[PDB]
């Protein structure tokens, strides 16, 4: 492995990699860097236990980080910093050739993605943004879907149409419940959900356009 010097300089670096779109960043749990952390010095004020064996972190691990199961995904609420924190391809490779990666365990990869209403900044996008969908009409019969915070508008309908099985020539409007109260169109197909003011858990109403060329009312209810 690199010298303790070499591995704080480097990993310092990293952290601080620039976010760009489409770029793949990697989780470490908190538990496993702050105990890298003492082992190479970062942010000491004494270096203490700095090359200290008690502070070896051993073995990349994540186990904490994921729930039961083969698929191994991601724990919900986890937080950046304090749970976990984020390296580029680079700085992540650099830790498993440094220590290994626990045997058995994926590496959790994330992609960065630009952000914001309108306005853009990239950002590593951890959680994608569940939606629920529905025919109106029918507004009883929920289906859950996750989209990234860039995925557009026409993208989210065309997935709506799919599962609910709108044939291609069928017309179609789509409409946010707003502030679960008001109807408003989501007439601009390239927003993205952000863009758009999509939230989690933020419910989605389609339409389909009647034969004779009227579009059905609205679905009401107390």
């Amino acid at each position: 492995a690199a010298d303790l010097d070499t591995q704080r300089s480097d990993i310092a670096t990293l952290l601080k990699t620039s976010l760009r779109k489409g770029d793949t960043w990697y989780l470490v749990d908190s538990r496993w860097f702050k105990q890298w952390k003492k082992y190479v010095g970062f942010d000491s004020w004494d270096k203490y236990q700095m090359g200290d064996q008690n502070v070896y972190p051993g073995p990349i691990d994540n186990s904490g980080l994921l729930k039961d199961g083969d698929a191994q995904s991601l724990k919900e609420h986890l937080i950046d910093e304090l749970d976990y924190i984020l390296l580029p391809t680079e700085g992540w490779n650099k830790l498993v050739s440094w220590y290994t990666l626990m045997e058995g365990q994926e590496p959790i990869a994330r992609k960065v993605v630009e952000q914001g209403m309108f306005v853009k900044h990239c950002k590593v996008e951890v959680y994608l943004t569940e939606l629920k969908l529905c025919e109106n009409g029918n507004m009883n019969n929920v289906v859950t879907r996750r989209f990234s915070k860039a995925d557009t508008i026409d993208t989210i309908e065309k997935e709506i149409r799919k599962i609910f099985s709108i044939p291609d020539e069928k017309e179609t409007r789509l409409w946010n419940k707003y502030m679960s109260n008001t109807f408003e169109p989501l007439n601009k197909p390239d927003s993205t959900i952000q863009d758009a003011g999509l939230y989690q858990g933020q419910v989605l109403v389609i339409e389909q356009k009647n034969e004779d060329g009227t579009w059905p009312r609205l679905e009401h209810h107390h």
